[PDB]
């Protein structure tokens, strides 16, 4: 069950879209969908997650990224996000 937390450890997948305004901590391996506009950096402690977001909003043009053991992504502002899937 994904559950929005505020980072209580370390360790996590985080993003921070908005050029950081609004930052997101997501924990345990649920999977849920999750809408996230402007991205600009992802983290990703030590754990492999999966994220979900779609590129281009007038066209389903659907992107994959898989975070790696304290993985970061710094794209440049994203649309927003579908879905969070936890490994």
């Amino acid at each position: 069950m994904i559950n929005r937390t505020d980072c209580n450890e370390n360790s996590y997948l985080e993003i921070h879209n908005n050029e950081g305004r609004d930052t997101l901590c997501f924990a345990n391996a649920g999977t849920m969908p999750v809408a996230i506009y402007g991205v600009n950096w992802v983290e990703s402690g030590n754990n492999v997650v999966t994220l979900q977001f779609q590129r281009n909003l007038s066209d389903p043009r659907l992107e994959t990224i898989t975070l790696q053991k304290w993985g970061s992504w710094n794209p440049g502002h994203i649309h927003e996000i579908l879905s969070i899937r936890i490994y």
